[PDB]
C-alpha cells in the first residue's frame, strides 16, 4: 500500500495535537472500518484482500489533502487526522470517502464489496492525546456501524 | 447500451416534474455533466472502449441519486440530472459524490482511461420556465466551470 | 394522429410519479377508461372512422386534465389517466366532466358515432406500490363498473 | 409487405398535395377496403391474414404507375395517391384492381376471398389537405360499401 | 377439365349470335386472345402443367364476362371471346380486367407460372359477315398487338 | 428537436420527386449543403450547443424555402434541399438567401457561434438518374466549393 502503519500515526498524530494546542487549532481524527473485509480474506485469501487494500490506500490517499495524515490502523481500519480543517472540508470529506466505498472493487476477475464506517472526533473537545481521540472515533465508528449509518461525529 | 434514457425522454419527464413543481410550489435542480477526456478516448480506443465508460459512467450516476431523480444521457460527453424538491445541502452532497466517482480512472479491459467531470447547475424556477431553458443556463455554468478549471458551478 | 404517448411512455412517468409521492406522502389516482361502442365502430365503419373516433377522445381527455396530469392511450378501448396529489372533489369532478364529453356522440364524417364511458379508479398507496398493480385494480373496478352498467366505480 | 404506413403516406401525401397546388393539378386519393378480411383472422390467424395482406399489397403495387403512393391505412385499409392523371386513367385502374380481388386468394391449403370497395376523392374539389380527402374517399367507399357495388367516385 | 366449349361449338354458336345481330341491328364484338409464354410451358413443365393452366385462365375469363357472353378455346395459346350487343365502354373495361388477371403468374403446383395476354378486337358488321372472317381481323389486329409490345388493338 | 427529416425520409420523397420529374418532363435541384465550423462547435461547447445551433439552421433553412421543397438533415454539419420544377432564378436566389443566413453568427446561450456555408448543386436528369447518383455529384460539388473557399458550386 505504501501507507505507514499504527507507530508512525502515533508520533506524527501527537506532533499535530501538540501542534495544535499551540496555534490553538481543532484536529479531527476519522476512524475508517471496511466492513465485508474479513469475508474477503477467508474466502479470497490474502492476495485478493491485499489487493482491496492496496486499492482502498490509493482512494483514500487521492481524496485527502497533501497536510492530512492516513495511515493503516489494522485489518479492516484506517485513521485519517485533519489539522486544522473548516467542518465544511469535513463533511465534504466524508461524502467523497463513502462515494468511493459503493464502488464493488475489482481484483482479477472478482468485483469486491467493502461497506465503509467511519467514526469521527475532534481535539481538544473529545480528548488530549491521540490514544483519548481513537477510541472516542472507534466508539462513534461502531456506533455508525450498529445504526447501519455511514457515519457517526 | 447503458439502460439510460435519451433526450427525448428526458424532456417528457422533465417538464412534467416542472408542471409538477409549478403547481406544488417547489424547486428544481436541473445538473448538466460533461465529461472531458471522452472524445479523446473514442478517437484513441475505439467505440467499444468509449462504450464500455459509458456504461460506467451511467452505473456511477445512476447508483448515486435518490429513486425519484431523472437521470438521462444527452449525447456525447452530456449526461442531465433533474431533482425534485431536494435541499441545497443534498445538492452539494450530490455533486461532490458523482465528482468523487470520476477521479477513479475507469477501468475497460487491460486499460485505465481518465474522465474528468464538469458539472452546471440551474434552479426552477429563477433560472427559467421550461426544460430548455435550464439547460442551456445549466449549460452555460458547466461551461464558466469548465473554462475556469474547477468542478462545479451553480 | 392523437398525440397521445403509449403504455411504454406511461408506466416510465407513472412510476416516476408513484416513486415522488412515496417521498412526499402523497396519493396518487389511477383512472382506467374503457370506452364500449369501439369493438363495433372498427368492424362496421373501417380504422379510419374508429380513429377519428379515437382522435376526438383524446382531445376531449386532454382539455378536461391538469397540465400535471398523465394522459395515454392504454390499448383498443382504453385510456389510462394519472392525477399526482389530487383532491377527491376534484376526481369526482373530473370524472363527471369525462364522462359529460361522451354523452355526445362523435361526428365523423357524416356519421354520428356513440361510444360510452367506464372509468375503475385505483388510489395510491391504498390499492399498490406500482402501477401494474394499480391499473389492475383499476381494470377489475372498470370491468365492475361495466357490468353493473354504471359509469363510474372508485 | 414492404408498404409503408399511415405516418409516411401523410408526409409524401401533404408534400404531393403543396406541389399540385403550386402546378395548378388534380391529386386522386383512392381508399380501398378489403371486406372479408376481419373474418380471414379471426378464423384462420394472423399468418394467413398477414399472408393475404402480402398477396394484396403485391396486386396493388404491380398495377399502379411508378409515381403513384401506395400505403396500408390500417386493418382492412389501403390507400393509393394519383398525381396528376386523366380520369380515364383512374376509371382503368379502379377496373384492374377489382379484378384482381375477384381471383380468391391463394394462402397454403386455403382459397381466401376478400371483397374490394374502393371511395376516391379530388384534390382540389374535396378538400385542401390529406385528412380531409381520406374522410371524403372513406364515406364514399362506406356509400359503396353500404350500396353493395365496387366504387364510388 | 376447363368445361369451356371448343372451336366447333363457337362456330354455331358464333354464327347464330351473328344471324340475330343482322337481323335485331346491333354489333357485336369478337375477341381473340392469345397467351404467349403458353408453348413455352408445356416444353419445360409438361401437359399436367401446361393444362392445369388452362384450367385457371379458363375460369379466369369466365369469372369476367356477361352470363350472355360466349367464351371458347380456340386451339393452342388461343380463346375466343364473343360479346353481342355491348357497349365500347364495356369492351375496354373487360379487356382492362382480363388483361389484369394476367399480370398474376398462375400457381401450380410449387411453380409460379407466366402467361402474357394478347387480345385483337374485330366489330360485327364493319369488319365482317361470319365469324370466320372475324375472328381473322381479330387474329391480325393480336398479332399487330403482339409484334408491337402492346395488351391490345381494336 | 429540430423537427427536420432524416436520410431515409430524404431518400423515399427524393426518389418519388425524381419518378414524378421523369413523368412531367421536369428538372429537379438538389442542394448539399455543407456548415463548416460545426465539427469544432460540439468539439468546444458541448452538444447540446452544436445541437442549439443545428435547431437555429434547421429553422433557418426552412423560412426560406418554398412549401413543396424538401428539406432534410444528412449528418453532420449536412443538410439536403430538393427543388422540384423551380427556374435557375430562384435557385441563384434562394443560394444567395440562403447563404445571407450564416454570414450572422448564431446566437446559443451567450455565445456567438459561427458556421460558414458550402452549397453543391446537381439538376435531374442531367447530373443522374437517381437520389444517390445527385447527392454524390452536389457533394463533390460543395467540396470543390469548401477547397476552393467560394460559397457554392453549380
Amino acid at each position: 500500500t505504501g501507507l505507514p502503519n499504527r507507530r508512525y500515526f502515533f508520533e506524527l498524530g501527537n506532533r499535530y495535537l501538540d501542534l495544535a494546542k499551540r496555534e490553538g487549532k481543532k484536529v479531527f481524527v476519522l476512524f475508517v472500518d471496511l466492513a465485508g473485509f474479513k469475508a474477503i480474506n477467508d474466502t479470497y485469501g490474502h492476495l485478493s484482500g491485499d489487493e482491496v487494500l492496496k486499492t482502498v490506500s490509493k482512494r483514500i490517499l487521492d481524496r485527502v489533502a497533501r497536510s492530512d495524515v492516513v495511515a493503516r490502523y489494522g485489518g479492516d481500519e484506517f485513521t485519517i487526522l485533519l489539522y486544522d480543517m473548516k467542518e465544511e472540508y469535513l463533511k465534504s470529506l466524508l461524502e467523497r470517502i463513502l462515494s468511493t466505498f459503493r464502488e464493488p472493487v475489482r481484483v482479477e476477475n472478482k468485483h469486491l464489496s467493502v461497506t465503509p464506517n467511519i467514526g469521527v472526533a475532534r481535539f481538544p473537545e473529545d480528548g488530549e492525546n491521540l490514544e483519548e481521540l481513537l477510541k472516542v472515533a472507534d466508539m462513534r465508528m461502531y456506533k455508525a456501524k450498529e445504526m447501519k449509518v455511514p457515519y457517526f461525529s
